[PDB]
């Protein structure tokens, strides 16, 4: 199953895009990283695994708050 639960009723999946872009660009392209992303944690229902990861390197600048709505708009859009 997933460990991102559904989105909150009216999330604001435009805004969640921009997040990730801006938090998930830092360090390397996610375009770098996509075909990796879906099939070993998107596919699998570990999205949350890997953003709480990338979130513990130092230098992230990923609050808890980012780690939420970024593994929901990975989890529902990407
Ligand atoms: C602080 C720098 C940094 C940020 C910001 C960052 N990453 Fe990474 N990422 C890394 C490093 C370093 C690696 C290579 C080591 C590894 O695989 O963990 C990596 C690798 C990855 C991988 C490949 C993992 C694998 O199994 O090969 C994925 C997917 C990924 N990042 C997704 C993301 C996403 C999604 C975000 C935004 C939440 C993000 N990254 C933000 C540093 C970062
Ligand atoms: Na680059």
């Amino acid at each position: 199953t997933s460990d991102v639960p559904p989105a909150p009723a009216g999330f604001d999946f435009d805004a969640a895009k921009k997040l990730v872009d801006v938090r998930c660009n830092k360090c390397h392209t996610l375009d770098s990283v996509a075909d990796l992303f879906r099939t070993k944690y998107k596919k699998t229902g570990q999205v949350n695994l890997i953003v709480k990861r990338m979130q513990g390197f130092p230098g992230s600048g990923i609050s808890d708050d980012d780690a939420k709505t970024i593994g929901i708009w990975l989890h529902e859009k990407f």
